[PDB]
């Protein structure tokens, strides 16, 4: 039904480097973008950072990995956070160095974007899709592109969208626009809406949708109000659709949020974990043109909570076998 089967598996070099050795379901030792692509998983999506210190998740990060994903027959989903460090809706830090006057900041983002997209390109890596920033729900390039300017964001989403439409990627991917709470209709319905009676960035400039789903940030995440905000997400713009984040508990003792509704009934256990997944899977494709489901970081076993209050969102043991509910991308 999917498209897109995959998981964002962007802390792989940094958990290997910690030592951690990555085994199949059967407890061999095997690299783990053999172990998802036996799985099922037919895209692995990265965060890209322009100049983080440490070069965590920066270009030459992401082309090393990228160049694994594709010798293991695994697509690459490119997702610029247009940041030194993590992007979020709170958090949307200008990379050092960037200029904050929007017609400076508006080509810098196109140059950043276009050189991005030619260095891949170089290094035979043709993403299938890129995201231009990660969860901009509260714009980007802050202030600058700081909701509600939304003039200054139109016009930064249309120059990163043609630093792609202008480099030499070939095939080009599907440029994305990422948004979180994906269960919001009236956000997502609010951002959309005045990002595009701009004028500047045109339905045409971009193909795909992404939203966060995951249930343990708010007890409003349901199943029922993602297929309706997606469905109406899907009407009004007809743009191909994806869960590009999403995670579910093999444990949670002490959460800070009470769960939604329909999803009380599953258990935290590799088996409810493929339940979750497989459900919101089905959600993805029963709205039009909805064609995406991605886990985020299955295998960041030294991070298992994944920045939640549930104590482990991964697929894998802390030893770093993969468990049971990683086949579930073979089923959906
Ligand atoms: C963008 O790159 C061009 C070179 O093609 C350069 O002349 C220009 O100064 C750059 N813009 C910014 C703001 O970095």
């Amino acid at each position: 039904a999917l498209t897109y089967r995959g998981v964002d598996w962007s802390s792989v070099v940094v958990e290997e480097r910690a030592g951690v050795s990555y085994k199949n379901t059967n407890g061999n030792a095997q690299p783990l973008e053999n172990i998802l692509a036996a799985n099922g998983v037919n895209t692995v999506r990265q965060r890209v950072w322009v100049n983080p210190a440490d070069g965590n998740y920066n270009l030459d990060y992401n082309i090393a990995i990228a160049k694994r994903a594709k010798a293991a027959g695994l697509g690459v989903y490119i997702d610029f956070h247009y940041s030194d460090t993590w992007a979020d809706p709170a958090h949307q830090t200008m990379p050092a160095g960037w200029p904050s006057d929007i017609d400076n900041l508006s080509w810098k983002l196109y140059n950043y974007t276009l050189d991005a997209a030619n260095k891949l390109q170089n290094a035979g890596i043709q993403p299938t899709i890129v995201s231009i920033g990660n969860e901009i729900r509260a714009g980007l390039l802050w202030p600058t592109g700081r909701t509600e300017n939304w003039a200054n964001i139109a016009r930064l989403l249309h120059s990163a969208a043609w630093g792609i439409k202008d480099s030499s990627l070939s095939p080009k991917p599907k440029i994305m626009i990422h948004l979180d709470n994906g269960w919001d209709w009236g956000t997502q319905n609010w951002w959309y809406t005045n990002v595009l009676k701009q004028g500047t960035l045109e339905l045409s400039d971009f193909d795909m949708m992404g939203v966060s789903f995951y249930p343990f940030y708010s007890s409003s995440a349901t199943l029922s109000a993602l297929k309706s905000s997606l469905d109406n997400m899907a009407k009004t713009w007809n743009k191909e659709i994806a869960v590009v984040e999403t995670n579910w508990p093999i444990s949670c003792p002490n959460p800070r949020y009470s769960f939604p509704s329909d999803v009380k009934n599953i258990p935290f256990s590799p088996e409810g974990q493929t339940t979750f997944i497989t459900n919101v899977a089905n959600i993805v494709s029963s709205v039009s043109r909805g064609v995406g489901l991605f886990y985020w970081e299955p295998a960041w076993i030294h991070n298992a909570n994944l920045g939640s209050s549930c104590a482990d969102n991964t697929m894998f043991s802390q030893s770093g076998q993969a468990l049971s509910s990683l086949s579930v991308f073979q089923r959906i």
